[PDB]
């Protein structure tokens, strides 16, 4: 039907937006902490503390295959990210310190893209 190519079309732009937020909140991880899975190798006790592992690897690989249906599907993973970090880590880490760098600037960025979603539609 044409609101089936209509619905896919607002979901392609979507996905287009979320791709532009998705570059810019990983630019504010310069050091790509973040970038990919905690290696269960290198931690191998990680998913005892971590229900929900997330990364922004995981994120772009959801986000192609057009997974994020709105930006809170979007938002909920940046989040895990994030919160998942601020607890494996102790306060007084690189690792916790990037997390909450990541938190405030980002939070720039999703901001926006919030006004944007809701704008555009
Ligand atoms: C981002 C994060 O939470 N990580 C968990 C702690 N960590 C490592 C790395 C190597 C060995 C032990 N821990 C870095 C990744």
């Amino acid at each position: 039907s044409m609101e089936q190519v209509a619905m896919e079309l607002r979901l392609t732009e979507l996905t287009r937006l979320l791709r532009s937020v998705l570059d810019q909140l990983q630019d504010k991880d310069p050091a790509r902490i973040f970038a990919q899975p905690v290696s269960l190798k290198e931690v191998p006790d990680y998913l005892d503390h971590i229900k929900h592992p997330m990364d922004f690897a995981t994120m772009r690989k959801r986000l192609e295959a057009q997974g994020y249906k709105n930006l809170h599907e979007f938002e909920e993973d940046f989040d895990l990210i994030i919160d998942n970090c601020m607890k494996y880590n102790a306060r007084d880490t690189v690792f916790y310190r990037a997390a909450v760098r990541l938190r405030d600037q980002g939070g720039v960025v999703l901001r926006q893209a919030r006004r944007e979603v809701d704008s555009i539609g």
